[PDB]
DNA sequence: CCAGATCGTGCGACACACCGGGCCAATTGGCCGATGCCGTCCCGCGAACCCCTCTACCGTGTTGAGCAGCAGCGGCCT
């Protein structure tokens, strides 16, 4: 519960979270045995849902970047100095 | 040289100048009054949405350089 709670900086609720373990579990087992990468619909049969709410799934769990990863070759600018304020 | 262009002059027409009359066309544009469809709201139920709770074979360990301060030790001094 705890790991639920407190380990995204967006917070997802605890059954959303669930969801996402179930089908990157679901995703990781049948890479695995199949041996390609399951397109949507195979999921989406597999796991009872609609493929839109498959991508959507796929979608919430993704982790932000940090704006202080640098990208100059030599050390002196960062991701986060190439947003523009629109 | 002398005859038409130019202009003087004259008569008329006359396109309006007036400033005043006496009615009218077109053309109203308001919403008058009457009729009708849409916005707002107040439920009504139901799908989902998030939170909390509990499961008892048992199970017991994660480079170089420069400058400055502190700890250990050799050796007086009492």
């Amino acid at each position: 519960r705890a790991m639920a709670d407190q380990a995204r900086t967006i917070r997802i609720p605890v059954h959303m979270v669930e969801v996402i373990n179930k089908l990157a579990r679901v995703q990781r087992q049948m890479l695995q045995d199949l041996g390609r990468e399951p397109t949507p619909e195979e999921l989406a049969k597999e796991l009872d849902m609609t493929p839109e709410k498959v991508i959507e799934v796929q979608k919430y769990g993704r982790e932000p970047i940090s704006l202080h990863t640098p990208l100059g070759e030599d050390g002196d600018s960062e991701f986060g100095d190439l947003i523009e304020d629109s």
